[PDB]
């Protein structure tokens, strides 16, 4: 529904943000 | 308007992670 | 403020992934 | 919680972001 894909969207874009950083590091 | 934007923006974010993380696949 | 700041964040993160899909074209 | 989780997301995201926007300058 509206509600759980805005999250999935959300948590998505965290964890490939947080690989990044650990990348970078 | 304000709350229309903030979804897209939001929407758009996630389609590029999404994107990236197949890429690294 | 914790409102402003948060928002201000969004619209970064929403830029740079327009940005990034504009170079991925 | 399920609060402080999605916050700490999002801080997270709006730091990638600025660095990347900060190396591509």
């Amino acid at each position: 529904s509206s509600d759980p894909l805005v999250v999935a969207a959300s948590i998505i874009g965290i964890l490939h943000l947080i690989l990044w950083i650990l990348d970078r590091l």
